[PDB]
DNA sequence: CCGAATTCG
DNA sequence: CCGAATTCG
């Protein structure tokens, strides 16, 4: 049974409002799909301890040891960990950083990366500085390994071109899949009301970039999750979760 | 010969929005205006009560207003020294603070002048728009009739960088401060170190208030001096305004 | 009326 | 945490 699946999701652990409850919901999803790899953003130590407790069949790597951070969970026995690298962005004022990881999935060498770039419009420029730094690390990544980035970019479709666009070797999976109609937005204030705001904003914050080495791994599917409201009256998060299926 | 070809003007953002100790600072400002008694006075951020009070004290001046309501700018002209030919008001099509260019055409002993004042869009956030106004002002200085002397004087809310960003001043238009070799005392018209009226703890030194100049023929009128006023805190406990008043002396053939 | 940090909507 | 409008010192 050779196949590979990942999930990226900004769970927003800063929104203490019904936090543990939303946590149990998120973990319900994670257990349901049981992907080989999971990317998370805005996670805090209690949330972390809970994740470590419940999902025990995963090796968990954190971007930080305190405050809020990102995290990469790896299914043990299915994913062997080769290394982990943490690179802080030198210009951050929000403690952000690029969390890289290198793993081995049944012979196939992988390079997984996650990040939570500088938030808000006012720091767009800074965000761009981070983005390039991310992109350059994907190409500079070993020619022998297949590179996969997945995270909360906090970007606009225009801004990506504004930075100078993707390299000819790196591609966003959403674009690669012909721009599916259902996956168009990962941050929708019309559908999600967790932050309690009266505006209609539909932005594709969470993105997955891909760089095959000849390619051995093909990205098959892309779907959203966390589309339903919990019993607490709220969604698990303001961002929608993103599952991706791949095959060898 | 009380006035030997001398000419004096005053521009000042009196800030009528700072109601804190307003009337007393107003009588102070009028104390200044009466003291120097310039031929022309440019004022910014003035409100209707302030206007009526100015009408009372400075009664030897014909007063023109940029607006009838809210806050606005005003041009006072000493009658018997200045004959008023016309007045024109041009709103910025892109303004969002009801700002506008207040032009006036007058005659001083044969020499025809075109005086202009404005209070451009405030804050850093509207810098681009501010630039749009500045050029629009500059071009109106360009478009202004030949043979006549053009003088702008107002609260530009500008930094030295922003002026260059627009493409720089036209070769015929000159900042008076720059024209005087950029004196150290006229360096700032908004200094939070020295002025504390809005009660702020920051060290901000900006030259907001500016005077632009354009003789058209060789120059017949030359700006002689440039000085600040409102340099002392009043007995009321405040400065006349957060902005420093700006007096300018000039001379003609 | 600075300018970054709340608040409002 | 959108994005334009207060607030503090």
């Amino acid at each position: 049974g050779s196949m590979f699946s990942l999930i990226t999701w900004n769970i927003d652990g800063l929104d203490l409002n019904n936090l543990s409850e939303r946590a149990r919901g998120v973990c319900s999803y994670l257990a349901l799909y049981s992907p080989d790899v999971i990317f998370l953003q805005e996670v805090i130590p209690p949330y972390y301890s809970y994740l470590k407790k419940r999902s025990s069949n995963y090796e968990i790597i954190t971007g930080h040891e305190e405050g809020y951070f990102t995290a990469i969970m790896l299914k043990k026995s299915r994913v062997k960990l080769k290394s982990q690298e943490i690179i802080p962005f030198p210009s951050t004022k929000m403690m952000r950083n690029l969390l890289c990881v290198h793993v081995n999935v049944s012979g196939n060498e992988l390079c997984l990366m996650t990040s939570h770039l500088e938030s808000t419009r006012g720091h767009a420029a800074e965000r761009m500085n981070q983005l390039k730094m991310v992109l350059k690390k994907m190409q500079e990544a070993p020619e022998s390994a297949t590179v996969i980035f997945a995270g909360d970019t906090n970007l606009r479709d225009r801004e990506v071109t504004r930075c100078g666009g993707l390299p000819n070797n790196i591609v966003d999976v959403w674009e690669f899949l012909g721009k599916p109609k259902h996956c168009q937005y990962t941050w929708d204030t019309q559908m999600n009301s967790n932050l309690g705001i009266t505006a209609a904003c539909k932005l594709r914050f969470d993105r997955i970039f891909f760089r095959a080495a000849e390619g051995h791994i093909i990205p098959r599917s892309l779907d959203l999750l966390g589309l339903e409201k919990l019993d607490c009256g709220r969604f698990p998060s303001d961002h929608w979760g993103l599952l991706c299926n791949l095959d060898i």
